[PDB]
């Protein structure tokens, strides 16, 4: 478990692969792999919609049946459910989704999730459907994380930039 291998160390607890999420989890299998999530674990696209398609749909009734006996998630707010055949366990974790107002700092709150786990295969919170700069995105990581976290990010251009602009930024 948590054969992770091929990444650029970052920090000494932040890790970066160009690399699905999905394909990583299978070649690691890690204990924790995450999903950016929405409060009602409503898996559509992005990572969720990649992340329950692998699981040929148990994740979503997995969630269905959470969400019926608990309501919805809180944004900046987490749930560990099953990993399904993808992991010990899926952590659901909701960013702010700032494209419809939702307040920048809770991306900090759903990092601090992250800090439950000694390890975790992740993507970059927020950066995606709900609109936050993955630059941002990975800071607030850099800056949140103190637990192992191991990203995925699929897009080989999107992965150049933000490798580029961590550097510069770091100094
Ligand atoms: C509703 C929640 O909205 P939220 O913005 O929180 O999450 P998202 O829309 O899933 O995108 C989050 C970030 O992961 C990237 N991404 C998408 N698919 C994959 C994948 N299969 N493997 C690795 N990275 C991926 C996406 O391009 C964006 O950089």
């Amino acid at each position: 478990v948590n054969s992770f291998s091929g990444y650029l160390k970052l920090t000494d607890n932040v890790y970066i692969k160009n690399a699905d999420i999905v394909e990583e989890a299978k070649k690691v299998k890690p204990t924790v792999v995450v999903n950016a999530a929405n409060v009602y674990l409503k898996h559509g696209g992005g990572v969720a919609g990649a992340l329950n398609k692998a699981t040929n749909n148990a994740m979503q009734v997995e969630s269905d049946d959470y969400i019926a006996t608990n309501g919805p998630l809180k944004v900046g707010g987490s749930c560990v459910l099953s990993g399904h055949n993808l992991a010990k366990h899926c952590l659901h974790v909701v960013g702010p989704n700032v494209n419809k107002g939702e307040d920048i700092q809770l991306l900090k709150s759903a990092y601090e999730n992250f800090n439950q786990h000694e390890v975790l295969l992740a993507p970059l919170l927020s950066a995606g459907i709900f609109g936050a700069d993955p630059i941002h995105s990975l800071r607030v990581c850099v800056d949140t994380v103190r637990t192992n976290v191991y990203l995925a990010v699929f897009d080989k251009n999107l992965y150049d930039k933000l490798v580029s602009s961590f550097l510069e930024m770091k100094s």
